[PDB]
C-alpha cells in the first residue's frame, strides 16, 4: 500500500501521538473551538477517526471570551501505568492576574483511564514562562514536564498536578526562531530531545539533540534539520512540530503538522497532520523520510489497513452530536437540540452575528479538501429584520462567508462575506416559504452558494472568486492558527426572538 | 408515502417507451449514433431505473460507423405480446439512399426477444420511409399493426412483424400542431385512444390525444389538449412531450415522457431526459397528465414498493465485461479496446482519428446526469511521438466537445482543447511529468475545468471554459442535435497510425 500526505486532513495542528498495544491515539490543538483537544484513533497510522475530546464540559474551560486563535494550543498525550495524560497550553487574551501572579498562558493537565475519556476536569499548572507542555517519565518513574523556550525541563509531582522543583533548560536548540514543541525520547541508551524550530510558518522544521544524561549536556544532531520543506513549489509546506511512535512491528514513524498552500501561500483548511517514516542511523541518530522533506506519496506503514466511516452525511437522527462537529467557543446548551425534534439539529436563534465573539452555537466541521460541496436541508421561518439561518464557511470572527435564509423585507437568500473585518453582501435573492436546501460549492479559492426548493434544481445565490481570506495567512488576524470550517448557524439579527432553525441533514461531498 | 423529483431517468434518455410485465417495468430510449443501440432500462417503482441491456449489441446488426451526428436510431418502441418482446425504431440515414431500387432516408427496424434484456434478434428492416417513430399495436383480434408518422398513420403487419401486409390509413391527423409524431394507440373502456407528440421536440413540445370506438376511426380530439406541455418558460423543466402510458399492478396510470433541463439559458446540456407524471382518467372518458399542470418538479411517488439500484458511479474496470452504463460513439473497434489484456484496466489502443472525425473509434462515454459533477480517471499512458494522446472528454458531437489529454507535443503535455461548433481552440497546455497520471473534469453549470494530478491528492489547473453552452442540443449548432453531453475516455495517435496502449485504472463520477 501507499498513502498520500496529509493523513489527517483539515484543521489538525500540533499532532501528538502514542501507541497502546495495537491502537494509536493522537491529539490536536483546538484553540477557540469546543469541545477542546480533539482525540483521534487509528490502527494503521494512515486512516484516522475522531473518538472524543479532552474537555467537553463548559465548567472545565471558559472559551466564551477567548480571542481568535488563542485558547488551547499544542496538546501532548501520553500513557503510563494505565493512565492517559493530556497536557496543553491555554493561551489567555493578555496579561491576567491569577492568584497574585500575572500570566498570559496557563498549562492544563487532564487525565483518564480511557483514551476517549471522559477526562478529569482541567487542572491548571500556572507556569506562564513557555508553551507546549510535554509529559516525560524517566526510567525511575519520576514525572517531568517539558516546556518552551526550547527544551526546558520541569519536575512534576507523581500526580502531575504541580511542578515539584526548579526548571533547567537542557537544550537551547539550534538558534532557529521560536524553539518550541519540546519532546524527549529515551532509546538505545540516549535521551533524544526533539524541537519544532523556525516558527509554524514556511520556515518550520524539526531539529534534535542527544545526551546520555537526562539533564545533559546535549549534542546537536549532525543531520539537522531532520525534517523541513526546502522546495517552495511543493504542495506541502510548513512541516514541523513532530511526534514519534514505534509500531508493534518495530517500524518508527513521525506525525507532524503541515500546510497545503491553496493557489498561493494560503493554508485554507488550516494546518493538517502528515506522516512519514523515521529511519535510525548507524551513528546513533534518526531522520525523517531520509532527509527528503515531506512525502507526497509514501509506502504505507506495515500495519493492517483499517478504514473508518467518515460520516460525511449527517441526518441528525442520534440524540448525541457527531464527533466531527465543533462549536465555535462554548455551546449555549439551552439553544441547540437533537432531541426537541428527533431527526433534526435545532438551533434556536442567538442574539449575535458571526462577527461578534459572543455568537453562540455555530456548529462546524473541518474542510478536508480544496474541492468539495456542503449542503443542508433547512426548516426555518424568520419573521423579523435580521432573523437568519443557513450555512457558513468560517475561519474567524473577522473572516467568514455565510449563506442564509433571512427576513429582510420578506424572505431572502443572502450571501455575506466578512473579509478581514470588512462585511459585504455578495448576493441577495427572493426566497419562497417552506423547506429549503442550501449548498456551498468550493473550488480552490472560488466559492459559490446555491439554493433549491426540492434538492434537484439549483440556483446561484452568490459567491466570491477570491476566498483567500479564509486561511491562516489571508485572514490578516493577529494570530491565524486554526483553519476554515464549514457548518451551520442561526441568529435573530438582534430582534431578541428565539426562533427554531431545524436542519434535517448536513452533507459534505469531496469531488 | 414518498415523493420524487423529475426527471426520474436523468441524462441522455430521449423518446421513452415503457411496458409493465407482472411486477417489472421496462423502458427503451433512443441512442442515435451511440452503440450498443437502444438502451433498455428496468424499474420496479417507476422512479429508480437501471440499465439492463441494449437492443442491438453486435456490429454486424447495425453499421453506425459512418452515420452522421444525431442520425441513426431514433424513438424506440417496446412492447410485449404472447411471450415475445418487440422493439421498433426508425433508423435515420445520412440522406437519400437507394435500397432495393427505392429512395429512402429512413428505415424501420424490428427486433424481438423472449427476454427483456435480450439478446435480441438481428435487426430486420421494414423499408417504409414515409415517416418516423414506429409503434407496435395489437388489436383485440390478435392482428399486428405498426403506427408511424405523419401523426397516426396505421400500417398492418404480418403475424411475424417482419413486413407490412396492407395499405396504410392515417386514422388521425393530429391537432394542426407541427411535426405530429410518436404515435401510440391504447385500447381501454371501449375506446381506441390515439396519442401523439406534437409541436416538435423543442420548447413547443406537447402531448395530444383523440379517441374513437373503431380502430380506423373516425377520431375526435381530446377537449383537454394538450394533456401535457410546459407553458411556463421560467420552469426548470421544458420540452415536455413524447409520452408513453403504463398501468401499474395496482391500477394506477402513469406516463413517462421526454423533457429537457435548461442549463443557464435554453441549453439542454445533458440532452433530453425521461420524466414521470401521473395519468388521471376523467369522468367524460378522457385522460390527462398531472391534472393539466404541466410537468411536476416534485410529485407523489407511485404506489409501488421502493427499489433502488447500485448506480456504478465508480468503475474500477475489474470485470471482463464492460459496464452497461457505458456507450461507444458509433460501433466499437474490438481489436483496439480490451478489458482482458490488462485485467483491472480498460485499455484503449490509440486509434487513427481524432474526435472531430466521424471515423474516430472507441470513445467510451457515460451520461451526464447532473449539472454539478466531477469525473476523474487514473491513466497509465506513454506517448512518445507527436499527436499521441489519451484522456477524458466531455462529448456532445464531432463538432462539439471538450477534451483533456496527456499528449506528446514536443514533450509530454497536459492539453485542454475545445471544439465549439466545429472551431477548435487550445484552452490550456501544461508541462507534464512521466508516469501514472490523474485527470479530473469539474463541471459547474456552464463552467467546466480540467485538473491533473500525479498522486490524486494535489490537483493543478490544466484549462477550462466559462461557457460550455455549445455542449447542448441548442448550443451545438449541428444540423441535428438530438443527443446529450456525455463524459468518458478516448485515445488516438493523431493520424500517425501508431498503436500505443492507454490503460485507464478507473473512472469516477461524483455528483456534488
Ligand atoms: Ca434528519
Ligand atoms: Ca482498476
Amino acid at each position: 500500500h501507499t498513502y498520500t500526505n496529509p493523513v489527517l486532513t483539515g484543521f489538525h495542528p500540533d499532532p501528538s501521538i502514542i501507541r497502546v498495544g495495537e491502537d494509536y491515539y493522537m491529539v490536536n490543538s483546538t484553540f477557540q473551538y469546543f469541545p477542546a483537544i480533539v482525540i483521534s484513533h487509528s490502527k494503521d497510522l494512515v486512516h484516522w477517526k475522531i473518538i472524543g475530546h479532552g474537555i467537553t464540559e463548559n465548567e472545565g474551560l471558559d472559551l466564551s471570551d477567548i480571542n481568535d486563535s488563542h485558547g488551547i494550543w499544542a496538546p501532548d498525550i501520553s500513557y503510563h501505568n494505565g493512565t492517559f495524560y493530556i497536557f496543553a497550553t491555554h493561551r489567555l487574551n493578555g496579561p491576567t492576574v491569577i492568584n497574585g501572579r500575572k500570566l498570559i498562558r496557563r498549562q492544563i493537565m487532564i487525565k483518564s483511564s480511557r483514551p476517549e475519556g471522559p477526562y478529569s476536569k482541567p487542572v491548571f499548572i500556572d507556569e506562564g514562562s513557555g508553551i507546549d507542555p510535554s509529559h516525560f517519565v524517566d526510567g525511575d518513574g519520576k514525572h517531568y514536564m517539558l516546556l518552551s523556550p526550547a527544551c526546558t525541563l520541569f519536575p512534576l509531582n507523581e500526580e502531575c498536578t504541580d511542578i515539584s522543583g526548579e526548571p533547567v533548560q537542557i537544550w537551547e536548540g539550534t538558534g532557529r526562531r521560536a524553539p518550541e514543541g519540546p519532546h524527549l525520547l529515551k532509546k538505545d541508551g540516549y535521551y533524544y530531545a526533539i524541537l519544532a524550530e523556525g516558527g509554524t510558518g514556511y520556515s518550520h522544521s524539526i531539529t534534535t539533540a542527544r545526551s546520555t544524561h537526562l539533564y545533559g549536556p546535549y549534542e546537536p544532531c549532525p543531520y539537522n534539520p531532520i525534517l523541513t520543506q526546502t522546495d517552495p513549489d511543493a504542495p506541502i509546506q510548513r512541516a514541523g512540530h513532530g511526534s514519534l511512535v514505534e509500531t508493534q512491528n518495530g517500524e518508527w514513524w513521525a506525525v507532524y503538522l503541515c500546510g497545503r498552500p491553496n493557489q498561493g501561500s494560503y493554508t485554507t483548511v488550516g494546518r493538517e497532520t502528515a506522516l512519514d517514516p523515521v529511519e535510525w542511523t548507524d551513528d546513533g541518530w534518526f531522520v525523517i523520510n531520509n532527509l527528503k522533506g515531506p512525502s507526497l506519496v509514501q509506502r504505507a506503514p506495515n500495519l493492517p489497513q483499517v478504514k473508518w466511516d467518515e460520516k460525511n452525511f449527517d441526518d441528525f437522527d442520534e440524540d448525541t452530536l457527531g464527533l466531527d462537529w465543533q462549536f465555535v467557543r462554548n455551546p449555549d446548551h439551552s439553544s441547540w437540540s437533537l432531541i426537541e425534534r428527533p431527526g433534526y439539529l435545532r438551533l434556536w436563534t442567538g442574539d449575535w452575528d458571526l462577527h461578534d465573539i459572543r455568537a453562540k452555537n455555530t456548529v462546524v466541521r473541518r474542510e478536508k479538501h480544496h474541492l468539495y460541496s456542503a449542503g443542508v436541508k433547512l426548516d426555518f421561518s424568520p419573521s423579523a429584520s435580521g432573523e437568519q439561518a443557513g450555512i457558513v464557511c468560517y475561519y474567524s470572527t473577522n473572516n467568514y462567508l455565510k449563506c442564509c435564509l433571512i427576513y429582510e423585507e420578506g424572505l431572502k437568500i443572502k450571501v455575506v462575506e466578512n473579509r478581514s473585518g470588512c462585511q459585504k453582501t455578495l448576493g441577495k435573492k427572493h426566497a419562497e416559504a417552506g423547506p429549503l436546501f442550501l449548498k456551498a460549492v468550493i473550488n480552490k479559492q472560488k466559492r459559490d452558494f446555491y439554493y433549491s426548493y426540492e434538492g434537484k434544481h439549483w440556483h446561484h445565490a452568490g459567491g466570491t472568486e477570491d476566498a483567500s481570506f479564509l486561511s491562516d495567512e489571508g485572514s490578516r488576524d493577529a494570530k491565524g492558527h486554526t483553519g476554515t470550517m464549514v457548518g451551520i448557524f442561526a441568529n435573530n439579527g438582534g430582534s431578541g426572538r428565539k426562533a427554531a432553525a431545524d436542519f434535517d441533514w448536513f452533507r459534505y461531498i469531496a469531488y
